[PDB]
């Protein structure tokens, strides 16, 4: 009692269990089948052309034979298809919206536990962070000289967005609470294998277990290009410890963020010179500044930048 699905460039097969898995209430396995089936339509014209019209209309999520018989509809067009060829792309921003939900689900199967009632929880990711990080991605224009961190990476999902999206050197995430570094374990695996069944191409990631406050760490900060920290919960000793960090890191060096570093009226005087805010820019990002729709959510961009520094003391030297 199980349901296949052929990858549409010859890797393993997708094999689904019967009863089908149910993700919550209103989302279940049945419901991915069908819009996976759909997203590799879409991306491959032959498919649809082979396809038989009604299979995607005429469907009973509810029935064995019928959710077998819409399988082995796609399996002969794919079939057909890789007889006619026989005679790694960036994934879409949809496709990759669909990938993510796909890993998360085959992922965190007991998403009770990861006790986030955040509106930064994992099980919400593709509601408004998803969008959030893709307009992140456009703004941020990160080439291969590039070396992106996310301090603090939950399950991973920002990581596997960046690192399927852009062509950055590597793509760290560090996980310091055990539930959501074991479930990146498995997202980590799982993002790999999808992304192999749709003939996908991503960047270079990792996504590991640890400390981003310890000494090992503090290196790897001055070293990254740039940084992404979602610190709306952090104390003021994270925030401190953090902002030292930050302090070694290289000029034009940047830090996305979901609450400012600094303020962004900053204004350098005699008693303001320990701040972090002598050593940065900060701007204020907004999808609502920048056709969205969207929450009216906006994120900060922080850039390394000595000369304001620089420029306050060659004022008291040179007015
Ligand atoms: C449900 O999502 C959100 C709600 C409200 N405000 C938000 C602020 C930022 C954000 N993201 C994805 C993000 C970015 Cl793009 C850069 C740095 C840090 C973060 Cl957390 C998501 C938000």
């Amino acid at each position: 009692l199980e349901l296949r699905l052929k990858s549409p460039v010859g890797a393993e097969p997708a094999v689904y269990p019967w009863p089908l898995p149910v993700y919550d209430k209103h989302h279940d396995a049945a419901h991915e089948i069908i819009e996976t089936i759909r997203w590799v339509c879409e991306e491959i014209p032959d498919l649809k052309l082979a396809m038989e019209n009604y299979v995607l209309i005429d469907y009973d999520t509810k029935s064995f034979e019928s959710m077998q018989r819409l399988c082995d509809k796609y399996n002969r067009a794919i079939d057909s298809i890789h007889q006619l060829w026989k005679g790694n792309t960036r994934p879409s921003t949809g496709l990759l919206r669909h990938i993510l939900q796909q890993v998360y689900n085959h992922s965190v199967t007991d998403p009770e536990k990861l006790n986030n009632y955040e509106p930064f929880s994992p099980e919400v990711y593709g509601e408004t962070s998803f969008d959030l990080v893709a307009q992140m991605i456009d703004e941020i224009k990160m080439t291969d000289d590039d070396l992106f961190v996310d301090l603090g990476s939950g399950v991973g999902q920002v990581v596997l967005q960046v690192a399927a999206a852009t062509n950055c050197k590597h793509h760290y995430g560090v996980e310091k609470a055990d539930i959501p570094a074991k479930y990146a374990e498995t997202m980590d695996r799982e993002f790999r294998k999808w992304m192999k069944w749709y003939g996908k191409k991503h960047a270079e990631y990792t996504l590991e277990r640890g400390d981003f406050l310890s000494e090992e760490w503090r290196e790897r900060i001055a070293n990254t290009s740039v940084i992404f920290v979602n610190n709306f919960a952090f104390g003021p000793e994270v925030d401190h410890q953090l902002k030292e960090r930050f302090a070694n890191m290289k000029e034009g060096g940047r830090i996305v963020s979901s609450k400012p570093f600094a303020p962004l009226n900053f204004r350098i005087n005699s008693r303001n010179l320990s701040d972090i805010g002598t050593i940065m820019r900060v701007v204020e990002l907004s999808p609502l500044k920048g056709s969205w729709t969207g929450k009216p959510v906006s994120y900060y961009l922080h850039t390394i930048d000595r000369t304001i520094l620089e420029n306050y003391f060659s004022s008291l030297k040179n007015p």
